[PDB]
């Protein structure tokens, strides 16, 4: 599956993995919320 960060799951949007947020996170202003799932584990 692809990533997504932890807020646009759970509305379950389009994830858009833009640096540093995304364009979901720009526009409600949860820039801080705004952290992709990591890869490494
Ligand atoms: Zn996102
Ligand atoms: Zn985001």
């Amino acid at each position: 599956i692809p990533l997504s960060c932890t807020i646009c799951r759970k509305r379950k949007v389009k994830c858009d993995k833009l640096r540093p947020h995304c364009q979901q996170c720009t526009k409600t202003g949860v820039a801080h919320l705004c952290h992709y799932m990591e890869q490494t584990w």
